[PDB]
């Protein structure tokens, strides 16, 4: 047989996908990505699934980082028992995930834009719970809520491109959930690409307005480290 470990395979074919006779184009390339994780069981990373009131200074989320270049990141997020990653962007970036244990719901949104065919305004009536600042009335933006979907380790990998399920929120349903995540290119708030967070406002796909909102003051994510085979 005298092959790699499927994560070090994982990771050939990120770094593939994202950086004589012809090689895969990016199609193909992301199909076998795609193809590469469906197969990704929690126990090829070592990760013993989790069960089971946690202290306010335990993370509700953790990471395990497993690789990064610059072209993809590639690593473990684990959620404890109700806990949730909130409504957040990946500006510009491709993304996979597959869910390792336990289950979770995943939102789809996305902010409407005008180079696929859609109009973007608010109505300056438009009321809401809470009501809005003037600040917060003039950053709000319209977009739609594409899915809502619950996923286990039995589901198809969830994908999201640059316009399409850019947005999403992540919430651990009935216990502890993990998902193996990949994200091109990766995060950079020192490049100006951040990891922005959003609320949908209260007044079956639909027309919603997201606003922006700072990082949660509870929600945080700490580093935590990788059981599984080592990258390279
Ligand atoms: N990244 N933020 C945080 N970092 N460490 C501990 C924290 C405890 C409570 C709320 C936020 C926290
Ligand atoms: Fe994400």
């Amino acid at each position: 047989d005298n092959m790699a470990s499927l994560i070090q395979r994982i990771a050939r074919q990120a770094s593939l996908t994202f950086r004589a006779p012809m090689q895969p184009g990016f199609p193909e390339n992301l199909s076998k990505l795609k193809s590469l994780l469906t197969q990704l069981r929690a126990e090829d990373l070592n990760i013993a699934p989790r069960k089971a009131p946690l202290p306010p200074n335990l993370p509700p989320v953790t990471y395990m980082h497993i690789y990064e270049t610059d072209g993809f990141s590639l690593g473990v997020f684990l959620l404890k028992s109700g806990t949730s990653i909130p409504l957040h962007d990946h500006p510009g970036m491709h993304g996979m995930l597959k869910v390792l244990y336990g289950t979770v719901r995943i939102s789809c949104m996305d902010k409407l834009d005008a180079g696929g065919g859609q109009r973007p305004a608010l109505p300056p009536e438009q009321q809401f719970e809470p009501p809005l600042q003037p600040r917060e009335r003039e950053a709000v933006r319209p977009g739609v809520l594409r899915s809502r979907a619950e996923y286990t380790e039995a589901s198809g990998p969830c994908i999201l491109t640059p316009h399409r399920d850019n947005l999403h929120q992540i919430d651990a349903v009935e216990g502890p959930a993990a998902f193996l995540d990949i994200l091109a290119p990766p995060y950079d708030p020192d490049d100006g690409r951040d990891c922005h967070y959003y609320r949908v406002l209260e007044p079956l796909p639909r027309e919603v307005w997201l606003l922006e909102t700072p990082q949660a003051d509870d929600f945080w994510c700490e580093g935590e480290p990788y059981p599984g085979p080592k990258v390279f």
